[PDB]
């Protein structure tokens, strides 16, 4: 791809984080803590899952950023509506305002309803995310494999401002403590 020139500097929004997340001082890294992180509750926080939003809101144009997923067993990445549900149980789907991919149990899947199997030959250590607001496109790229396409959501009905979306995943196994990191431009 040749999307790198629409690069945007994403930072994480502490106020949206599940209360067990630890966001770095530079707001570019997030990991699951081994307990509640001593913050007050608020209506923005994702309650049921280890999720957080980027601070930036996008309502036009082309945007591109990259995320490091090295040595994680589970995660979700993409974009979502600013108005997505925060509390209780929900599925990641375009109907619920999410355009995402994930790793779970040694398989990669796109967050369609029902979910779509991804075909990845080279497990990615860094993921590129491209949004074209006007075109209604969200695309994912394998930076480890020379930028190869992972998945394109097209005919997207955003229906609102978009925010970068992250899930560090559960760490029941003890093998998923590693952070998500926003990679430099
Ligand atoms: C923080 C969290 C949410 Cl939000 C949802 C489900 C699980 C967890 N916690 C973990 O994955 C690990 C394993 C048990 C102790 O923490």
């Amino acid at each position: 791809h040749h999307h790198h020139h629409h690069m945007v500097h994403i930072t994480l929004d502490r106020n949206t984080a599940n209360s067990w997340l630890i966001i770095s001082k530079d707001r570019r890294q997030v990991r699951m803590g081994d307990t509640h992180q001593n913050v007050s509750d608020n209506k923005e926080r994702f309650s049921n899952y280890p999720m957080v939003l980027g601070a930036q809101r996008f309502s036009s144009g082309k945007m591109y950023w990259e995320v490091d997923v090295t040595q994680k067993e589970a995660w979700d990445l993409g974009v979502c509506r600013d108005s997505v549900q925060r509390k209780g149980q929900f599925s990641l789907s375009p109907e619920n305002g999410f355009w995402t991919i994930w790793l779970w149990q040694d398989s990669y899947e796109a967050g369609t309803s029902p979910q779509t199997t991804l075909h990845i030959q080279v497990p990615p250590c860094q993921i590129g995310i491209f949004v074209d607001y006007e075109a209604g496109v969200v695309s994912f790229y394998n930076i480890t494999d020379h930028g190869s396409l992972i998945y394109t959501f097209s005919e997207c009905v955003f229906a609102g401002p978009l925010r970068p979306f992250f899930n560090v995943g559960f760490n029941y196994s003890g093998g998923n403590a590693a952070p998500l990191k926003l990679c430099p431009l």
